[PDB]
């Protein structure tokens, strides 16, 4: 009766109703999870977005670069879920890389300050969140972050791909920490999804050549995917995150599950 | 109401009540799947074993090297599940390598005839089974085979590790075929499990040095696994197979899920 | 004065003057290696081909499926190189998969007998050759086999890709044996090369669709390769084999060096 | 006559005579390369160290976090090698992670400022150096960085492992840039080497438990390495860097060569 029946799951990374985290949250609630959400910066916006979720969920502010937000997280969530209750699940669906960065836009021209910001928010924050939240997670718990496969370089994604490589590496370390809590840590490597930001990129936000490359990447995905890939549909990835949040992948950690249509297994 | 509520799933590879497939079957039935089982050679034995499953399941003979069994499979299962019904799930949990082979017992001394037999039953049969069964599988279906991680060589498992490397490669091709049917094909790379055969090996069936090496491998697994590994417990791997059989990994194919405690992500 | 100055190196796999092994041999001789060659089946042809090598080299018959050839190899080479001399280098450049097999031509329709033959010649023979030859190899020696990257499935190459997956796995085991002799074992994963057989395939020998797929694969290689890929030029791969045969990769074994233009590192 | 006969090669990362870069430089000079060296911070020390090299080499200051050093590099090297001469080779042998960081010393307790510094010097600087130097590199050129395998998490190395994951990812992007110059970019993943810093760690500089873990890691390396691993001997890795700097790996880029005794191919 619900994949996630009775689980308390924190879901970060909702910014629009096309956010992967929005779908993760929706599916998680459809599957009986009780949610706490974290949002960055535009919390009035995020509350209005998340009102459309099948169930209400407390929305907490988390700027993953903050420190004080991080320090007060755990307390703020236990307050939201009630004293003596702990998280069963944590979803990191946070990513950012300054344009600079990420297209466009010579790889070599991204200032380290921008790269570092990107890696902070996209990779290091996975350890941050796990640090903040593991003290309030139950044995049998699950931390899941959003990834894409960075094992091979690719056009446009540039330093974001590096940030994913760092994230994957971080996840493997987080798994070592999380294990002491009976908690799993895994990533979901998604195929490309037409999120608002992503649509804006294919639309040229970051230069025509970046857009053209992403579109090429999207098409080759689908072709390569033995079961196809629908970049307009985040549900299969939400479902995969929910599988990791459930008790049905109980021996998997420090790992990456590829919700990418099988594209990464193919080549051509 | 059951991860696998209403799914018809064929499960090969039951030979004892400590078989990984036995646990896969049990968990699958606990989760509402309707099963057809295939067994090799000792079908009276296998029926008696499988009587202990929470639900009855037709037991069909399948010797994966046979050809005629393969040719008549599909027909024999549609007969068992009823005309107009198709499989949603297929579990390959079949492995064999002649001792020779697999310890012991110099890698170089395994005759190709023995290796070939091993690869036939352990790798090629995954394509065989998919060939036989995909014509009687539903869109949204799932084929799952049992794997262990062969990306690095290891003591004792010798040609069986090669057979797993071939199996993984076969799986990626099977995924291409299965996709045309809306069907996923994936492997579960398990940590070591104290199956009867495996206990017999650690007990010295294949030489003292093979046994000692497997025991060393088992211990290092557990240590490496951020969440530990219990070689006496096949349930976490059955559960993982069930996750792949469910609709909750819908964008994963040609892939390997590691139900190994996270050990392969670690090193030390 | 010659990368391979003074090394005695056995090179299998010459069948035409466009054979990768022909280029390996030529470059090896240019670099001061003394060669023994092995050839399969058409030894009059192979002698005539190899007369074009910058230096003479004894040509020995080796049918890698034979057993007696294998058993008498070592003796036949020590005879060719002189009593008390041993090999420093061994090149396996042997591959075969029955059409059936390898295009075309449904993956599922390849009979196991054909697959097994393919794996025998393409994967198992690497262990065979190492078994035969390690007793007559010097410490500091190097065994190198020809590979292509099978980590992702691909059109057309079908069971040959599986045979490469098995070969890579075999190589890792061969490395364990070879190490006891102070000998390295590595593979070179080449990009596609317009060998006679390969040109015949792109020309349609194995069906129009196989040809079209290989041509697509060849083009995408080159595009993906950060330094490009020239399928008409086997020299960069011969050179790479020679690097593995030299003393300049002394801490590398059980490994794969990708002489593929960097294509496998890229994606798009 | 010298693997690197006539090549002009810049070698960063010499700080002591046990530095991997010192051995890279020595071997490179033994092989006929003309060197320019870069050193960080303690240039009087570094000059005194490098006086022991078989040949003199101009020593240029490079603090890879500086910007002005980076901007003036290229000009300073062309000055050292003479107008109208360009580099054939670049060696990045630069790594740093604040203790914090790297033992000890909870993974979660490393402040992002420290991690970011580590990633700056250890990963991002590979792109920095390539940016600075590719404009003064010849076609057929080679950039090589020092890596260790971060694909699996490990004790003690903590954020340095993450920095290596980022470095590997950066290398793949650098390969895309370098290719436009006819230049290869590759990494050498070394086994552990008893550098001064490393000896200080195993000696307990970073806590007893970090030391014990590194020693365990070192022992398991050697055991796993089919040809053994000698942590006191940096020569096999210098040689491997020299192989990448030569013309003998001409079709390899965006790649990693494992000079680790074959340990990463093994498991147990
Ligand atoms: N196509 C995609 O949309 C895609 C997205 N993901 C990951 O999915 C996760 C969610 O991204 P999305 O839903 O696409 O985009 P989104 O913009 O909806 O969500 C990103 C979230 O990060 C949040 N965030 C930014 N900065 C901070 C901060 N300082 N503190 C807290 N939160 C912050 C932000 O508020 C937003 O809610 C990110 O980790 C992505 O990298 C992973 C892979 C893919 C796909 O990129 C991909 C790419 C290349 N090859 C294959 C597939
Ligand atoms: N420890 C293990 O038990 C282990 C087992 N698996 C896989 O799990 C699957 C089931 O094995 P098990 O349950 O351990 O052993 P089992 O003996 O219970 O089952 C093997 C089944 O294969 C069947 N079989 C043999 N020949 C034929 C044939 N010709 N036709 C049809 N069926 C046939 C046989 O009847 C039996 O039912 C096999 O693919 C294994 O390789 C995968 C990984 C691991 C583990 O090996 C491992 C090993 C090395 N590193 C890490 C983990
Ligand atoms: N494009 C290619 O030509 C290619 C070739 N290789 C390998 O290079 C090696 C040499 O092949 P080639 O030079 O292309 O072809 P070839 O036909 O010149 O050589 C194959 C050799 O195998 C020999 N052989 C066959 N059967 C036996 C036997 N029973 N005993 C002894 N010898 C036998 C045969 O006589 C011939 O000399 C093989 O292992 C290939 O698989 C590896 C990779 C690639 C390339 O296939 C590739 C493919 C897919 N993606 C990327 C790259
Ligand atoms: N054992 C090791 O010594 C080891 C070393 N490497 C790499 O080899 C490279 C050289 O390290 P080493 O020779 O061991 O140590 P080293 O201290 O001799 O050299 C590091 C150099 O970095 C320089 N550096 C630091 N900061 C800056 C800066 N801001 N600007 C310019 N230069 C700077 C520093 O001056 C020094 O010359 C580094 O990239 C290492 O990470 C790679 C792998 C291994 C080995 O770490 C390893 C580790 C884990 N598993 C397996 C193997």
């Amino acid at each position: 009766t619900g994949l996630l029946d009775g689980k308390r799951i924190l879901v970060s990374g909702i910014i629009t109703d096309s956010s992967i985290a929005f779908h993760i949250a929706r599916v998680a609630q459809e599957q009986g999870a009780q949610l706490v959400l974290t949002g960055f910066d535009r919390l009035r916006l995020i509350q209005r977005i998340t009102d459309r979720l099948p169930a209400k969920a407390p929305l907490l502010e988390l700027d993953v670069q903050n420190e004080e937000h991080l320090a007060s997280l755990a307390g703020r969530v236990t307050e939201a879920i009630g004293a003596g209750n702990k998280l069963d699940g944590v979803v990191h669906s946070i990513g950012f890389m300054p344009q600079t960065g990420m297209g466009i836009n010579p790889f070599f021209d991204a200032p380290y300050a921008d790269v570092s910001k990107g890696i902070h928010i996209s990779a290091y924050s996975y350890a941050s969140m796990a640090k903040a939240l593991l003290p309030i997670m139950n044995p049998g718990g699950s931390i899941v972050g959003m990834d894409f496969d960075p094992s091979r370089a690719m056009p446009a994604y540039n330093w974001m791909t590096v940030a994913k490589s760092a994230l994957e590496s971080v996840n493997r370390f987080v798994a070592r920490e999380a294990g002491k809590y009976g908690v799993r840590s895994n990533l979901v490597a998604a195929g490309p999804i037409r999120t608002l930001a992503m649509s804006a990129i294919v639309g040229g936000a970051l230069g025509e050549e970046a857009g053209a490359q992403i579109q090429l990447l999207e098409e080759g995905w689908d072709q390569r995917a033995p079961i196809g890939w629908n970049m307009k549909d985040a549900t299969p990835v939400a479902k995969t995150v929910c599988a990791l949040l459930s008790d049905w992948l109980p021996a998997t950690t420090g790992d990456i599950i590829y919700a990418d249509g099988g594209a990464h297994t193919q080549l051509l």
